[PDB]
């Protein structure tokens, strides 16, 4: 312990710790609910607990925020950036002082979002406040007269930034000094000057050996991916659509196969070869791979896909990637269980491109040996729509689901196709997961996501990790929706567990949303409401303005909750009945109850259970 590390060129003494290992339990192996081939770990690199800050270090961290340093934020520092450099070059021209007019024209024409974005980084100093004159170079003689002689506020305070002296700014602000004691240096892009003539920021970064995000993405792209690459970057939408990878080259080879298996180039079946540009002799695992492309929006490729997938198997030609494109694009009820079930028991890669006008992920691939560290769940539509679900049991013997290749931003054009991995906040169980009145297969599938594989990015849903994903599984995100629309016997959270069997080491999960099957205008329920699991449907937390949701597969539930059986409600029976009226809109509107003709009318608000509409 108690070593030295470098953080700004400067060598510094620091307290350093190794990342806690993911503790797998032997019950996570014997239920086949842990990762099937290799235990994943999220924190690949060490932690900095404290850094001995010194005058020599914090003035180096000051000079980097002014210059940009020599890293990625070079050319966006306080006195070396695109707006500051365009203003200094005009002051360096031979013209008279009123060329300030042309600098203002360079903020009205096209650049109105680069100024009024860089301006803020000076503005807290730039508004005079009885301080600005001490940080104003030789222009301190001109300022007190010339202040009266400006035609617009911007034309004035442009003349402050273009005449500030960099040599005055060797002081760090009180908050940004404490992040430096945690070992995170001011980002030169996030640096601003506050009121007191001192450098502060809205952003701080570790040294790259201590970055948790890029070291994880590097490790995943270099060893979990088939068609691996040495970088940490996600693939572009054009790379994802064309099926191309850094350090690999693609050739179309469809002609021999089209001649063997009798298809036209228009029939929507393709074969392509990938080969690594520098081959790797040192381990025989993969240097080239045959890839099968099936555009199932075509009707020849859909008709023949199962036949072709089997003719390639009995001929013994080996496929490294199957790519199934436009699933559900033409017809949203289009089935795939017969096609996905015809694929080999042992597969290197599977890319599925689902249509978001279908959002039909109902096909299930559990009873296999292996997806060899690749399943890609992709769309060319809206990938963060609340109607995106997976069955958690459908991934049981998939080693890694692709969670990189995330390509969503506000800055894309509308009306072009962009491809990305799906964000899932829903777990959706299917009818074959509830055969004998047993709740066993669901509690396995539920804990798979919520604890047994939770340290992996895919099982975290759309919000990602906490501070320590491998240790404190409770502090991490999870899919907060449950859908039971396919599994008609479930009426409640009865028989469902939301904690790890343990308790003192982890948070218990809370769901925000619950979809239930219903078939009639009445929600029929037994007197199990005494023992529906109660506090487990409570959003993320207790104080929130927005309450959690209940939904039904029909929406016709504007007739009552029909309460059946003779047994009286308890105190938690009352509390559970409230939630179905509160959390479901089309029940909330009138609060209607039905008691079928037995018992006392222990409740005082209901109809006599007619069943007529």
């Amino acid at each position: 312990r108690k070593q030295t590390i470098t953080i700004a060129g400067i060598e510094v003494e620091a307290e350093i710790e190794g990342p806690p290992g993911f503790v797998t339990h032997q019950r996570d192996k014997d239920r086949k609910i842990s990762n099937p081939t290799k235990p994943y770990q999220n924190h690949t690199v060490n932690k900095i607990l404290s850094v001995k800050v010194t005058d020599k270090l914090k003035e180096q961290v000051a000079k980097d925020a002014l210059s940009g340093g020599n890293g990625y934020d070079e050319g966006v520092g306080l006195f070396n950036n695109s707006i500051f450099n365009v203003f200094k070059e005009e002051f360096n021209s031979g013209k008279e002082l009123n060329d300030i007019l042309s600098s203002l024209e360079s903020v009205a024409r096209q650049n109105s979002g680069a100024f009024q974005n860089t301006l803020e980084r000076y503005k807290k100093m730039l508004d005079s406040n009885n301080v600005i004159n001490f940080l104003k170079s030789e222009a301190q003689k001109e300022y007190p007269k010339l202040k009266s002689k400006f035609q617009t506020k911007n034309q004035e305070y442009i003349w402050l930034i273009a005449n500030l002296d960099q040599s005055k700014f060797t002081k760090i602000a009180s908050t940004s000094e404490k992040y430096l004691e945690k070992g995170l240096t001011i980002s030169p892009r996030s640096a601003f000057i506050n009121e007191a003539g001192e450098i502060d920021s809205n952003g701080w970064g570790p040294p790259d050996e201590y970055n948790t995000v890029t070291s994880r993405l590097r490790r995943d792209n270099s060893e979990y991916r088939v068609f691996d690459y040495d970088e940490y970057y996600s693939r572009s939408s054009d790379r994802i659509a064309n099926g191309t990878y850094p350090g690999w080259v693609k050739e179309d080879v469809s002609e021999p196969y089209s001649k063997k298996y009798n298809f036209k180039a228009s029939d929507g079946i393709r074969f392509s070869k990938l080969e690594r540009i520098n081959p790797n002799p040192a381990k025989g695992k993969l240097n080239s791979g045959l890839v099968l492309d099936l555009d199932v929006s075509n009707d020849e490729a859909y008709r023949r896909s199962k036949e072709l997938i089997e003719k390639l198997q009995k001929d013994g030609e080996q496929i490294t990637s199957y790519r199934i494109k436009n699933m559900g694009e033409k017809n949203s009820d289009q089935a795939f269980k017969d096609i996905l079930g015809a694929l080999p028991k042992d597969i290197q890669q599977l890319e599925l491109f689902f249509s978001d006008k279908a959002t039909n992920t109902a096909s299930l691939i559990a009873l296999e040996n292996k997806n060899i560290k690749e399943l890609s769940l992709y769309t060319s539509g809206n990938s963060l729509k609340k109607a995106w679900s997976y069955n958690p049991l459908a991934l049981r013997n998939t080693t890694w689901i692709n969670t990189i290749d995330y390509n969503v931003s506000a800055e894309y054009s509308s009306h072009d196709k962009i491809t990305t991995r799906i964000t899932f906040n829903t777990l959706a169980f299917d009818q074959e997961d509830f055969s004998n009145g047993s709740y066993e297969r669901i509690n396995d599938g539920l804990r798979m996501v919520y604890y047994a594989r939770n340290n992996e990015p895919f099982f975290q849903g759309g919000h990602g990790p906490g501070l320590e994903p491998d240790k404190k599984l409770g502090q991490n995100s999870y899919p907060t929706g449950l859908d039971f629309s396919r599994v008609t016997g479930i009426k409640s959270l009865k028989g469902l567990r939301f904690d790890d069997d343990l308790d003192t080491s982890n948070e218990p999960r809370k769901i925000t949303e619950l979809t239930l099957y219903n078939n009639e205008s009445y929600f029929e329920i037994s007197s199990d409401e005494l023992n529906e699991a109660n506090l487990q449907h409570l959003s993320t937390g207790e104080g929130n303005p927005e309450k959690p949701k209940i939904h039904f597969s029909n929406g016709n539930n504007t007739t009552s909750i029909r309460i059946s059986g003779k047994t009286l409600l308890s105190d938690e029976g009352r509390r559970n009945l409230d939630k179905y009226f509160e959390y479901n809109e089309s029940l909330r509107n009138s609060g209607k109850q039905i008691q079928i003709p037995n018992g006392s009318d222990e409740l005082k608000k209901q109809l006599e259970g007619w069943g007529y509409k």
